[PDB]
C-alpha cells in the first residue's frame, strides 16, 4: 500500500515514514469522531486509519452515536466557535453532557493513543483511564462564541495535546502543546485517482450539465459557512461577461449536520430565474461523482466564510482546476494568490476572478499545475501521515 505513494513524494518521505511505524508498532491508537459518512473528518480517517494499519500499528476507528438533539447542539457549537455568533442556553451543556456519558459506557477509552476529532466527542475525556489524549480540532477556533469556547476549554485543558490545521489557530488560553497538521488528499482514493473522459462525460450528461460550456463548481455541504447563497450571487455577477458559463453547486448530507437540508430551500429561492444553476444533492460516499465534476470544472471556488481547511480545494488544484476560495482559515495555505488561484473577500471579487479565469485559458492551465505540484509538495496523505506519526513519538515521548 505504502510503496505506491514513492512516484508522488520519492523514497526519502517514505523510509521516514516506516522509521516512525517502527518505534510505534506496540501502541494502540483510537480514533474518535461524529460521523461514519460524509465531511471532511471522516474522509481523513477512511483513508488514514488503514494507511496506519498496513504499517502495523493497532489503530481503531470508533463513530460516537447520538439524537437529532445532540447533532444540533453539536452544530450550534460548530457554527460558534467558528463564527462567535448565536445564543446557546445551558440546556444544549447538559445534552451535551449525556451524550459524552453515554458514548463513554460503549467505548472502552484505555488505549495508549485517544485521537478525539472536533467539538463532539472533546467531553470524553472525562472518563480517560491511562495513555495519550489528544484533541484534534478540524475548524477554526481563532475567534469563538466565548461562552460555547468556556465551556469546551474545559475539556480541551485536560487532554495532553491538540492539533489543529493552521498555526493560527493555536490558542493563547491554553497551555497545552498545540501542533499544526494541515489535512492532506490520498491521490489513490476513488475521490481522487484519475478517471477516464468516458466516465466523466457519462456522470456530467447524467445530470443535465452542458459539457461544451464552461463549469465553475463548487463541492460543499448546505452550510452558512460554504455561503452557497454567495456563490450564486458571484455567479450572477460573472454570467454577465461569461453568459454560456454554468454553476454546478454539489452537497451531500452528513450524520453530524442536522440543518443542511434547511439551508437548500434559500439556495433554491436565491437560484429561481437563472436555469444554468444545478444544486445536486449527492448521497453520501458518491467519490467518483465528485471526482468526475471535479475533473469536468473550468473553474473550481470554495468560497467558504469560516473554513478548518478545506479539503475540496485540495481536491480540485490535485485535479489541475484553479480555485477561486473564500480569504480564511486554512483556505489560505492552499490557494497561493496569484499561483494556485485567487482568494476573495466578496461575491464582487470572486465574480471578477472567475471573468478573468474563465477568459484566460492559458494562465487556467499554468495555475491548476501548480496547484498540483503545491498539493503535491503539501497536501498527500504521507505528509499528512508522518506529521501524525512525529507528533505521537514527540507526545509519548
Ligand atoms: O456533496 C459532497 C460534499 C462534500 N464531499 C466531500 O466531503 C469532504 C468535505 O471536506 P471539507 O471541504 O474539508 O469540509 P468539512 O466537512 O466542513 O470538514 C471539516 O474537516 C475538514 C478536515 O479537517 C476540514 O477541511 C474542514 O474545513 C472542516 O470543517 C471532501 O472530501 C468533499 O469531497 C462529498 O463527497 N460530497
Amino acid at each position: 500500500m505504502i510503496e505506491r505513494y514513492v512516484e508522488f513524494v520519492g523514497e526519502h518521505e517514505i523510509d521516514a515514514i516506516f522509521k516512525y511505524a517502527e518505534k510505534l508498532k506496540d501502541l494502540s491508537i483510537l480514533h474518535v469522531n461524529s460521523t461514519a459518512a460524509g465531511g471532511g473528518v471522516a474522509e481523513i480517517l477512511h483513508r488514514l486509519v488503514p494507511l496506519m494499519r498496513e504499517l502495523g500499528l493497532n489503530a481503531e476507528w470508533k463513530v460516537i452515536r447520538g439524537s437529532q438533539d445532540f447533532f444540533t447542539v453539536t452544530k450550534s457549537f460548530h457554527n460558534a466557535l467558528q463564527t462567535g455568533k448565536g445564543e446557546i442556553p445551558d440546556e444544549y451543556f447538559k445534552i451535551y453532557d449525556e451524550w459524552q456519558e453515554i458514548n463513554a459506557g460503549e467505548i472502552p477509552l484505555d488505549y495508549d493513543v485517544v485521537f478525539i476529532h472536533d467539538p463532539q466527542p472533546a467531553g470524553l475525556v472525562k472518563y480517560r483511564k491511562k495513555g495519550t489524549w489528544i484533541w484534534r480540532c478540524h475548524i477554526d477556533i481563532s475567534n469563538p462564541h466565548p461562552k460555547v469556547w468556556g465551556f469546551l476549554r474545559g475539556y480541551i485543558s485536560k487532554y495532553d495535546g491538540m492539533i489543529v490545521s493552521i498555526p493560527e489557530f493555536a490558542r493563547d488560553d491554553l497551555d497545552i502543546p498545540q501542533i499544526a497538521i494541515p489535512p492532506s488528499i490520498d491521490p489513490l482514493s476513488p475521490k481522487n485517482m484519475p478517471l477516464p473522459q468516458t466516465t466523466v462525460d457519462r456522470i456530467v450528461d447524467k445530470f443535465g450539465v452542458d459539457r461544451e460550456r464552461p463549469i465553475i463548481l463548487q463541492v460543499s455541504r448546505y452550510d452558512r459557512a460554504k455561503d452557497p447563497v454567495g456563490v450564486i450571487e458571484s455567479f450572477r455577477l460573472a454570467k454577465r461577461h461569461v453568459p454560456d458559463a454554468q454553476l454546478v453547486y454539489l452537497g451531500s448530507p452528513a450524520t453530524d449536520d442536522p440543518e443542511g437540508e434547511v439551508v437548500y430551500r434559500e439556495t433554491v429561492e436565491a437560484a429561481r430565474g437563472e436555469k444554468d444553476v444545478h444544486l445536486l444533492m449527492l448521497p453520501p460516499n458518491s467519490h467518483v461523482e465528485v471526482n468526475a465534476f471535479q475533473r469536468a470544472a473550468t473553474v473550481v471556488m470554495q468560497k467558504s466564510i469560516k473554513e478548518g481547511f478545506g479539503l475540496t480545494v485540495s481536491e480540485a488544484l490535485w485535479k489541475r482546476k484553479p480555485v477561486i476560495g473564500g480569504n480564511t482559515g486554512g483556505i489560505r495555505i492552499q490557494v497561493i494568490n496569484g499561483v494556485t488561484g485567487f482568494l476573495v473577500d466578496s461575491p464582487k471579487a470572486a465574480a471578477y476572478y472567475l471573468v478573468y479565469l474563465l477568459k484566460n485559458k492559458k494562465v487556467r492551465e499554468e495555475m491548476g499545475e501548480a496547484g498540483r505540484d503545491h498539493v503535491r509538495r503539501n497536501f498527500l496523505i504521507t505528509q499528512q501521515l508522518r506529521r501524525y506519526l512525529m507528533a505521537i513519538l514527540y507526545l509519548t515521548k
